[PDB]
Order: C-alpha cells, then sequence, then structure tokens
C-alpha cells in the first residue's frame, strides 16, 4: 500500500506542482483543473460544474491513496487522453507526501 506521508512536505509539492491548476478547499474555484474538495472516495469526473474530458469520465475508478499513487506517477498512462498536462511525480516519497496532504486538505 501507500506509506503515511508528511503533510507539510506534501503541501509544498502541491503549491509548486498542482496549485497552478487546482484548488482543494470546499467551495474553491475551478481553474484549468477541477476543484479537488471531496476527492477521496468519489469517482472520476464528478466535481460539480467542471467540464471533464470523455477520457477522465470513462475511467470510472474511485480516487483513494492507491489510485492516486499510480495516477500521479504518470497521469497519461493511467488515463490516456486526459487533458491534465503534468509529467509525473516519479519519487514514491514525494507522491506519498502529496497524497497525505490531499487526504487532509480535501476532507
Ligand atoms: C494544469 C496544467 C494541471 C496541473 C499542473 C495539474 N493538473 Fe490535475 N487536472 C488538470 C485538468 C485539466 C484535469 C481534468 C482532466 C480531464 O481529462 O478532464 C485534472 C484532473 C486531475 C485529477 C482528477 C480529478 C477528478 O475529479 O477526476 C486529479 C486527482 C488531479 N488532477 C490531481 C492533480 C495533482 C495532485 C497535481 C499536482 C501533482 C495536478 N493535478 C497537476 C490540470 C492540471
Amino acid at each position: 500500500g501507500v506509506p503515511a506521508g508528511d503533510v507539510e512536505k506534501g503541501k509544498k509539492i502541491f503549491v509548486q506542482r498542482c496549485a497552478q491548476c487546482h484548488t482543494v478547499e470546499a467551495g474553491g474555484k475551478h481553474k484549468v483543473g477541477p476543484n479537488l474538495h471531496g476527492l477521496f472516495g468519489r469517482k472520476t469526473g464528478q466535481a460539480a460544474g467542471f467540464a471533464y474530458t470523455d477520457a477522465n469520465k470513462a475511467k470510472g475508478i474511485t480516487w483513494n491513496e492507491d489510485t492516486l499513487f499510480e495516477y500521479l506517477e504518470n497521469p497519461k498512462k493511467y488515463i490516456p487522453g486526459t487533458k491534465m498536462i503534468f509529467a509525473g511525480l516519479k519519487k514514491p516519497n514525494e507522491r506519498g507526501d502529496l497524497i497525505a496532504y490531499l487526504k487532509s486538505a480535501t476532507k
């Protein structure tokens, strides 16, 4: 599974790599990417008000630690045709820290 991460290290990764396109809090706005509030336990393509690709909506998995850990390593391999332009976070410790941050920040 996915080892526990450091939320402060994960917050720094989020601001430097994700915040350009995403907010996390309840009521945060959509940007190039969807607001991520309520991410854990919900299916792909479900944030109210955001226009997703068919690729994202078709994936149909439930976001959680394990699916995020795979996705964030290589987004386009996990969801071919997604419009999220993000190379990938290769290091497992960095993915784990970011995931820990998301688990709290999107609660
Ligand atoms: C803008 C250049 C982006 C960056 C940088 C990151 N993301 Fe993104 N993300 C973006 C878009 C346009 C979309 C929608 C893709 C589609 O095909 O419609 C997404 C989607 C995600 C998702 C899925 C959300 C869902 O509701 O299904 C996740 C979990 C996500 N993005 C996470 C994420 C993180 C943690 C990032 C930093 C490592 C990140 N994204 C960067 C656009 C952009």
